[PDB]
């Protein structure tokens, strides 16, 4: 028998930090029902360069995020707006969750977002001690090495943004209100006091800095190691080698590789909790006060219908045998971030020398900085707080060698086998598209649920007149229109390092191959001599315009539309699946029971500005806090850290 | 409890068939675990149209073998071959397997493949009563309408194999030895004739039809319906609506929605099984003389390494609790069938009357014919009976409109809004590649494991001498070989189609659009020049010849080698996963244990010659007769059916 | 033995509501003999296009008020007075009645029809809560879409209606009296404010107005499915698929294929009733308490 009232169904990156934190503060039982196992063994997940393949057999060289004994595999259904392809993205399977196989970045979001975007209690000075403490838990680490890159970016950066404050634009995407009207850029020389974005107060917004913080540690022999919510909350120091609780958390029990089912349920109290064990056989846990679900984005609804809690014509129709609870809102309204993707060539005689120390390593990872923007002046949806509040919208970055996908590289025939390259990505952060997920069947945890998510669906012209569908076409039209917008961004500065390399004593010269500068610098034109009108170009047929410059405008525009279609890379950033208001309260707690709640990155009803952990981690701690009644970790001093093993 | 001793897992093609004979001659106890349910309802199954959307709402346009309801979903490893892009086969999930997600065809398999690649015992004349058996269970239709298209390619393959019987050639592609030296072309005119290609004795291999055979049944109303395995083996007539057998059949149990685990496991006899129902409940049936899995290609090899019998280092590695048997070829040397894409552009008066009754319908499917076709003379890769006996290696196809992914529209330019458009194509039959299956996670029933699958791979050269590095080459680059044999044979028809199209009295202009006709004219000039030493041009680098032709001949053989690996189909024709002398024997027993045998398409130790559905119909009647001692199916009375309702 | 006290005989419009709240707030027996069958599952009755003849094969185009799976064929005498004539008219068959096979509209009948025609107990105010819980249970929907030619009637409408306000002719056809003097024309123009024929307090007896109200529901999916007396009282939520009752509901029950012929009688207190099963087998319910009538 197995009797539980503290039932965590997932230790991702929310179920770790809720579980080590509410058996610190409590001596209840503690059952974490997993479906993993520890990896703290395994070279190539601890050390970081094995993400990036050194230890891969000669026949199998694949990454953790494709590798079936990693991460879970899903396929989403046909994007009607990318020519009908279908992704795998990938849930991680592990203790630690997504955190085992990540990329290790740690964006916070900053204030503006939970404050306008969250709800009563979840404000930005309500939550920001949560932020302090997981922050402060994991301790990131920069890399302090010069590159002239990030230098020639950032001074650029610096003369666009000193014309931008002038000229008086009150939206313009190089702008921030907090420091009273100008961002922060980083400084260019010699170990110059650096800018945290991260910043505990949330002053920066928008800023340009010179490299990110990644989860690892410098260890005393030389060797930089993996650092992440497995690692740190539940290690040997804590947790028994088979499981079990260790003294102070002697209540806590890890079943290592058990998944759930659903949860057997009686009343409207949701009783009991059934889990396969590697041997194959049912067990159930039962239930005396809760349950918690910590399962991811996707699965977590999944969990909830073939819990009883759904719609009831739906999952009648596919024929589940027990209906609990009629919420059609349930695992509604999924979001996530995008990337296209964009090269740089470089000619002259010493470029060689101006691209070094650019390989990926253990503290960079690929990563040379080295912005954040906000929205394009000439973005037309935009919230009605952009002229007195700045938003995070851009997320600029930066790397050596070449991005594109070996059949784009046929296409345009630029390959790293010539030596002048260098992208820039434009990683949308408030991007539109929203999908939903439902299951097929309601038998077990599968790998790969319904997942219907569009991006690029273009506009269809009817009969109604021009002047009452401009605002429905602007409304489809939205995620083509920031994104040729942050195109607009990142060709308008290199422009700017060109300028500043020259001048800097460098003697090379830039220009973008992958897309084509010359549709840039016609839309360029295209922008400065149609105004915010630049948008209605998408539909030729309601301009109505037969002047060769306006059909030479909207040829470009049809033509540039190929590329953020094709050469571009889907986020794994998942979020948003049983937002606040849609099926839990600000309690987290689901409607329509007493005794389940959903304490995962599902529950946000907004996603963050950045990579999206450390929201997760937050709201772990928040839920600790609601059981508990009590705040203690935003009462616990920042410097106590948990053991490291 | 539920004791059993005949225990089928998984009720696909092969499941129906041996349940339902089965139980016909034998008064045993049988459960059959399925994990599906009968779509006897849905009218998108039974309506064949229905396959082509014509019941989707407007919503979620989508085909039946992405759908999540209907078919699982795995996804294979990155293919290093085709530019590492992950493809998603299905393999069905209802009563009667892929049955009923398929499109239908009846190709058995002709006498050369099982006779000179089939073990004793399973030789042609070995097995073909159960291929008749099969066949006159289903009793598939065909279309009798006439269609000018098939008349132009049949002609002209008429006067092309006139050529080839002369010229004294002994392996070329439009040869028959069965039928003298000619293959029996289907004849032109009303009412002909008609070729069956599933002779009963085998004797074409070889030849040119009109129409092919799909599983429907016209109904008395004017409705087509799917007839499938199981709407004939189990339906309404014979299996009660909760699962229970019908008076002759009362020792039949169907257990609807079960998914197995494994297969518990006491000393070398297996003892009992695991499922899990939709409820979410574990149970047990216990076994008394056998268990039966029938769970397709890629499920079965999971199934094997979960219940202990494979690879212990691996699966050690990995963790399953339990070792049994140490066979490291479970689950090896899986193949398929693949189908590059091919079009033709039509430009004349009367072309749109040329291509009149070319839509899909609910009796062809679109399907217009119009052959199969064997080795083309310059093949390097041919077995040593090539010249004594007539292989059947493509399997040409033909349809009306474009066949191309959007993408590829969009490259090339040709779209369907041009009306001028049908494709052609070679679906290899002997196809090549060769990979292996794994599991990552010894849990319970996933829906992806690791499937390595890599097809196109090209050649590395090397230090050492040409001399003895070619026959590696040749083994290497065999697939390019026959897909580019495969080009050459589609490209030397349409000029006979453009003889026999002017001199019946139409006047049209035929000329290839993807791939481009200029290249395959090269390559014809090339290959007819250099001889069969045509494919020493794929490696520049070891011919040593700078003069322009050879160098000319190799950029075209480069340029080319894109169109396969991009514009292509991979076919669901899986096979050939736990083969005869691999893991069982020739009874289809497991080797290292007493009572379980394997009885699918996996054991099949080579790919038959067409659409691999009735080769496992007879995979699941001979082992129904080899667990019986005694031979009833094959000596009952062809025209014996089971009832339909 | 089939024994019952609560004998309803048709699923009507009428039967499925009775059987349905008479079960929910009773605990007596209640048999329902239906003499049909649930079309849960078939396209044409669940899609609202099915009804015209979106899935018919080519051979047989008919619509189901004339195909016999579906409907009962009544042959009515000569009318004399259209040239002696015979039409043919159509009750349901199948569980919820005519609801079934029916064109879905939900015209709930004014004020004044029932206070100056129903007697005593019947009046409006009587009943009104009644009409107001069905006209709930179904929630109908409607068209939001523009067209040219209603707006076109309806001002052609507010036009005439000003000279029959003026005149003082008291009962011209476009005069409402329980609008002052007025009835109100629905507006022309982009998302006027909708005017709801089926008013609580039955104001509107004559009106103009822009669409109806129609028995479907939109799915998330994107498709409008069919929804009628026996979709909402009894559907697989409440009984079995055997024709058993679920729970609270579990003395219920539903007999599907019977026709009643006659209910045997004694005394002045009918007894029992008897049916035929498909199977060609009559039996007998004993009737303890009342016998119900709902058969059209
Ligand atoms: C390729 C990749 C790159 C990434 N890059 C970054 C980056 O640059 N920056 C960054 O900050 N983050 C990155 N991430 C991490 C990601 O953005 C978040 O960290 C992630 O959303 C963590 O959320 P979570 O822990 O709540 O969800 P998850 O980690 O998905 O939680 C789900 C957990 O529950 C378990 N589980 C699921 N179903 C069951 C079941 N039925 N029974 C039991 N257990 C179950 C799963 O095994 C898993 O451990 C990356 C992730 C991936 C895969
Ligand atoms: C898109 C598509 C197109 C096709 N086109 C053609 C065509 O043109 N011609 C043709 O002849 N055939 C066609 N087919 C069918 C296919 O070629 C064969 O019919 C197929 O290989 C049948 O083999 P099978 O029944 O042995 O395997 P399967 O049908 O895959 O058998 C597996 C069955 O076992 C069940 N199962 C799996 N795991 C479990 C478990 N753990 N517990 C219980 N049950 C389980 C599955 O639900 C399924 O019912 C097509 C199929 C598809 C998907
Ligand atoms: C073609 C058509 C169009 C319609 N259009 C509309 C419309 O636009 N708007 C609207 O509001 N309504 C419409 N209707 C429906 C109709 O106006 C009413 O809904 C109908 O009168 C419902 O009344 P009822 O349920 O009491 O009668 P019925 O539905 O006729 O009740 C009789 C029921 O009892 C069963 N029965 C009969 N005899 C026996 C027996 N001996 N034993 C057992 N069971 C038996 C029958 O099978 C049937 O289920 C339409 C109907 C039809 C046929």
């Amino acid at each position: 028998n197995l009797e539980a009232d503290i039932v965590i169904i997932g230790a991702g990156a929310a179920g770790c930090v809720l579980a080590y934190y509410l058996t610190k503060f409590s001596d209840l039982k503690i059952i974490l029902l997993e479906a993993g196992h520890t990896h703290f063994n395994d070279p190539v997940v601890t050390d970081p360069m094995g993400f990036f393949g050194k230890y891969n057999p000669p026949n199998e060289n694949i990454r953790m995020s494709q590798n079936p004994s990693y991460a879970w595999q899903p396929a989403l259904e046909p994007d009607t707006g990318a020519y009908s392809m279908r992704n795998v993205v990938a849930h991680g399977l592990a203790v630690g969750g997504s955190t085992a196989i990540n990329q290790l970045n740690y964006i916070v979001g900053g204030r503006t977002v939970f404050d306008n975007d969250w709800p009563t209690g979840w404000k930005y000075d309500d939550i920001k001690k949560y932020f302090r403490r997981v922050l402060a838990d994991i301790s990131p680490i920069r890399d302090g090495t010069k590159v002239n890159l990030t230098n020639t970016i950032l001074e650029s950066m610096r003369v666009l943004a000193d014309q931008q404050v002038s000229s008086g634009v009150p939206v313009d995407f190089l702008i921030n209100k907090a420091t009273g009207g100008l961002p922060n850029i980083e400084q260019t020389y010699q170990g110059a006091p650096i800018v945290n974005l991260n910043d505990y107060e949330g002053i920066n917004s928008v800023c340009g800095f010179k490299s990110y913080y990644v989860g690892v540690n410098q260890l005393s022999d030389g060797s930089y190691i993996r650092k992440y919510a497995g690692n740190t909350y539940l290690n040997s120091y804590y947790v028994d080698s088979n499981g079990f609780g260790i003294g102070k958390f002697s209540n806590l029990r890890v079943i290592s590789d058990a998944v759930v089912d659903r949860i057997h349920f009686e009343g409207q109290r949701a009783v009991s909790v059934t889990y396969i064990d590697k041997k194959g056989n049912l067990h159930s846990v039962k239930v005396h006060k809760e349950v918690e679900i910590c399962s991811g984005s996707f699965f977590t609804p999944t969990i909830l219908q073939r819990s009883g809690i759904g719609d009831f014509s739906y999952l009648s129709s596919i024929g589940v045998p027990d209906l609990v609870y009629n919420n059609p809102l349930v695992g509604q309204g999924l979001r996530n971030h995008y990337s296209p993707i964009t090269q740089v060539s470089v000619t002259g005689p010493d470029a060689a020398a101006f691209l070094s120390n650019t390989a990926a390593g253990p503290t960079n990872m690929s990563f040379r900085g080295a912005g954040m923007l906000g929205y394009h002046k000439l973005e037309p949806n935009k919230p009605s707080n952009a002229g007195s509040v700045t938003y995070r919208k851009y997320e600029l970055l930066v790397t050596g060698g070449v991005a594109i996908s070996a059949d784009q590289q046929y296409l345009s025939g630029i390959s790293s086998s010539t030596g002048n390259y260098f992208a820039l990505i434009a990683d949308d952060i408030r991007f539109a598209p929203v999908g939903y997920i439902k299951i097929g069947t309601p038998n077990f945890p599968r790998d790969t649920p319904k997942i219907f998510f569009n991006t690029f669906v273009n506009y269809t012209p009817t009969t109604d007149p021009a002047d009452q569908q401009w605002p429905v076409a602007q409304k489809t039209l939205a995620p083509l229109i920031s994104a040729l917008l942050g195109y607009d961004a990142i060709y308008q500065i290199v422009q700017q390092m060109k300028v500043v390399a020259v001048n800097a004593g460098f003697n090379v010269t830039l220009q973008m191959a992958y897309p084509p500068n010359d549709l840039l610098v016609e839309l360029h034109n295209g922008l400065n001599t149609y105004g915010i009108n630049w948008w209605h170009y998408f539909v030729p047929s309601l301009v109505n315009d037969d002047t060769p410059a306006g059909k030479l405008f909207a040829s470009t525009l049809s033509k540039l539309s190929y590329y953020p279609r094709s050469g571009a890379h889907l986020d794994s950033h998942q979020s948003c699946s049983c937002s606040i208001g849609g099926t839990v309260d600000t309690e987290l707690k689901v409607i329509g029971v007493e005794n389940v709640r959903v304490t995962d990155l599902s529950a946000a009803p907004h996603p963050p500005g950045g990579n999206t952990w450390c929201t997760a981690a937050m709201i772990g701690a928040r839920a600790t806090d609601l059981i508990l009644g009590k705040p203690l970790v935003a009462n616990l001093p920042p410097e106590d850290v948990p053991v490291f093993t």
